[PDB]
């Protein structure tokens, strides 16, 4: 049972295909069109079915060429409104019909962000992008908005002729719109069954450059060159990922660099990964996000969580594959460094919610919980830590990678639960069941807080970060003179980030220590978004007023939640910047991503 969806479950009827025909109206901020769903009955004598909708205007429902009766239920908060449709003829089990729905989206759709010319790089054209994960596909079209249903799709998108439409699918052509010469129709085909949260659309003044034999990087003209260099390791990562997970079934692996308000680091949309421009560090240092997005082509896209309570299956396995890719490219000592950093990030997540909080559980109960509110580092890191613990318990990376490949093969094109994963783990490791019976499963899967066991980590690359961090924490006024730019000479960008994360865990530090850290290390000059973020957090939490304009700027110039949310919270918790944070939020709210605006408002407790 999927508690986040109001649609008929997979045991009643299953959507097999979507044929989407729509037009993007920028003056009205609406998507208008038809969604023809091929639905297969799973029951005898089926006479009605329910679909998920969220702020959609329904014009009509057509079956067999005639209008049918439908009814829209009362809105159920973040879940939206149920749409019950009365079928004209009762269906037998396995019978397939085509239901065509005429719909229109709301300009306030929580799936979309409509950007004015001023909000883009070019300044001449508007832009539109979607983000359906977890449950925002219902805010675009009527569907069974659950990952337990996998469908194929085709689409025809009418857009102003000067603009380009792209989807999480293979490009199948473009023609002038016959009903309007100022418009262009873009055609798309997704022939691999996908859960509907993987449906994605972007409309804008987009340009592309080839960077690999199966990869184009897409972005506005101004970011093309930087993005092509930033993501040049894409193909080498795909090759490694194919070696670990088996064949790449999606044909194309394109990348799209979104405008700065993109709410996440990346989004694993089939054929076209969406990424934040905050990755454009200039040295490929933030490429682990591409490795994560690539890994999802197996773990998440092929093997999917049946419900949002099992989201850790998608994330945990993706982080595990991500760290193997980076370990193949940069060495095992580097995989351990990233694994160790991940544990640190889990420690922070558990502290923020509290060690008893239900969102610190690996397997959650999302009954009456908005998935956007539950979202955190927990499924990623507690999920990673479990797998890394099993890897060490079961005989190392080579043995565990064998399980992972077999896991993807066993569950490809299917939606699964934790019990399914656990059952196959025991089946796969039958000769090591006694070892598996030592795992405290109830604590690992169902308990809040830090895991009952911490894996073993190589410390080589972490040691210098720890030593530097401890020098700064234990320093007194008379020790500040000993610090010099030479302290950093042998530290990588990654190690510098880890020095800051280590220091930030013991924040606040005395104001004089932070003024000195700027004087000798000039952290204000670093443009790398991960470093800059942690450095500004450390300045604000340590009460440095000079950092207020800098943190406010970073929180509003980009909108990646990982950065925007803790910056606003830090600025709101600092007395000197509290009122500024509140006013800035209020002034930017209307031009923010709807989900970001929602969550920041909750974190700030603003009306
Ligand atoms: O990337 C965007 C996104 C992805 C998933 C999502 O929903 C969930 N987040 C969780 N965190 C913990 C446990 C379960 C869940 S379900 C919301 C937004
Ligand atoms: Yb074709
Ligand atoms: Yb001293
Ligand atoms: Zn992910």
């Amino acid at each position: 049972v999927d508690t986040c969806s109001l649609a008929s479950p997979a045991s009643v009827c299953r959507t097999k295909h979507l044929h989407l025909r729509c037009s993007v109206d920028f003056t009205r901020r609406t998507l208008t069109g038809t969604a023809a769903l091929t639905v297969q009955s799973q029951e005898d004598n089926l006479r009605s079915l329910v679909l998920d909708t969220k702020d959609l205007t329904i014009e009509k429902v057509v079956i067999n060429g005639q209008e049918v009766k439908y009814a829209l239920g009362e809105r159920q908060s973040y879940k939206g409104s149920p749409m019950e449709i009365s079928l004209p003829i009762a269906l037998s089990k396995n019978q397939e019909i085509v239901i065509e729905i005429s719909f229109e989206t709301s300009p306030k759709s929580s799936a979309l962000q409509w950007l004015t010319p001023e909000q883009t790089s070019g300044k001449e054209h508007p832009y539109l992008f979607s983000q359906c994960q977890a449950i925002h596909c219902r805010a675009i079209l009527p569907c069974q908005d659950t990952p337990s249903v996998k469908l194929t799709y085709t689409a025809e998108v009418s857009v102003p002729k000067e603009l380009v439409a792209l989807m999480s699918a293979i490009r199948d052509g473009e023609t002038p719109d016959p009903e309007d010469p100022s418009r262009k129709i873009y055609k798309f085909i997704q022939k691999v069954p996908i859960p509907c949260y993987l449906i994605a659309l972007v409309v804008g003044a987009l340009e592309s450059r080839q960077i690999g034999p199966r990869t184009l990087v897409w972005s506005e003209k101004e970011q093309v060159e930087k993005s092509a260099y930033e993501f040049s390791e894409t193909e080498s990562m795909l090759k490694i990922a194919e070696d670990l997970g088996g064949p790449y079934v999606w044909g194309q692996y394109d990348l799209l660099v979104l405008p700065p308000s993109f709410p996440y680091g990346g989004m694993e949309n089939p054929c076209l990964t969406f990424v934040t421009p905050t990755l454009l560090a200039g040295d490929k240092s933030l490429s682990n996000v591409i490795a994560h997005e690539i890994s999802h082509s197996w773990t998440g896209n092929l093997v999917t969580n049946k419900t949002w309570d099992h989201f850790w299956l998608n994330e945990g396995h993706t982080v595990y594959l991500e760290r193997h890719i980076c370990g193949r490219l940069f060495g095992e000592k580097f995989r351990h460094f990233n694994a160790l950093g991940g544990w640190g990030e889990l420690q922070n997540s558990v502290k923020t919610f509290g060690e008893t909080h239900p969102f610190t559980k690996l397997v959650v109960d999302l009954t009456d919980i908005d998935p956007d509110v539950a979202y955190s580092s927990v499924p990623y890191e507690k999920g990673f830590a479990l797998l890394f613990y099993l890897e060490q318990l079961l005989g190392g990376p080579e043995i565990f990678l064998g399980f992972l490949k077999a896991y993807v093969e066993k569950f490809s094109y299917k939606s699964i639960t934790t019990d399914d994963w656990k059952d196959f783990l025991y089946s796969y490791f039958k000769d090591k069941v006694d070892v598996l019976n030592q795992v405290d499963w109830n604590a690992w899967l169902y308990s809040p807080g830090l895991p009952p066991i911490k894996p073993n980590y190589d410390m080589t690359l972490t040691n210098a970060c720890i030593a530097l961090s401890q020098r700064w924490i234990t320093a007194k006024e008379d020790d500040l003179n000993s610090f010099n730019a030479t302290d950093l000479k042998d530290l990588s960008s990654h190690q510098l980030n880890e020095f800051l994360a280590q220091t930030l865990q013991r924040a606040p530090l005395p104001l004089g220590h932070i003024k000195r850290m700027q004087e000798v290390y000039n952290f204000n000059a670093i443009n790398n978004s991960e470093i800059r973020f942690r450095w500004l957090r450390l300045c604000i939490q340590s009460k440095w007023e000079d950092a207020i304009p800098l943190a406010l700027k970073m929180a509003t110039e980009q909108g990646r939640m990982k950065f925007t949310r803790p910056l606003f919270k830090d600025l709101a918790a600092f007395d000197k910047s509290h009122d500024q944070a509140v006013r800035t939020y209020q002034e930017h709210k209307a031009s923010m991503h709807p989900v970001t605006a929602m969550l920041v408002g909750k974190d700030l407790k603003v009306d």
